[PDB]
């Protein structure tokens, strides 16, 4: 599944972790763009994991338990894309009407 996944990857670009992982970045820093706080070590962990699915064309799920901020972690990746890839838009977010104006 690997070998072939990493194929389609290489497909997309035209062990497990690090062949999915083959390309990496890290950054010490939140995106600037960001205000209102600052992110915990653990999101920014999960920003670097999300620009890494990013950059070698994976999907994948924020799982992390419940209350840890996946809200503001999506903006992140958002304001993250924005400021260093600057690909902006067209960026779609999807939630439940119960959560429109948290999300706001
Ligand atoms: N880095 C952070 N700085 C400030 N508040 C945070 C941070 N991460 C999470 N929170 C708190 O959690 C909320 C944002 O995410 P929340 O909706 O609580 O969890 P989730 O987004 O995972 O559902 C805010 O009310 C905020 O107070
Ligand atoms: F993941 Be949050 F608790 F909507």
């Amino acid at each position: 599944f690997l070998d072939s996944l990493s194929e389609a990857v290489r497909a997309q670009q035209n062990d497990y972790y690090e062949v999915a992982h083959r390309i990496k970045e890290k950054i010490d820093k939140q995106p600037s763009i960001l205000v209102g706080g600052t992110l915990k070590e653990y999101q920014l962990r999960g920003l670097e994991w999300m620009v890494s699915l990013y950059n070698n064309h994976l999907n994948g799920i924020l799982a992390d338990e419940m209350g840890l901020g996946k809200t503001i972690q999506s903006i992140s990746l958002i304001t993250y894309l924005y400021e260093v890839k600057k690909d902006i838009g067209p960026f779609l977010v999807i939630v439940p009407l119960s959560t429109i104006t948290n999300w706001t």
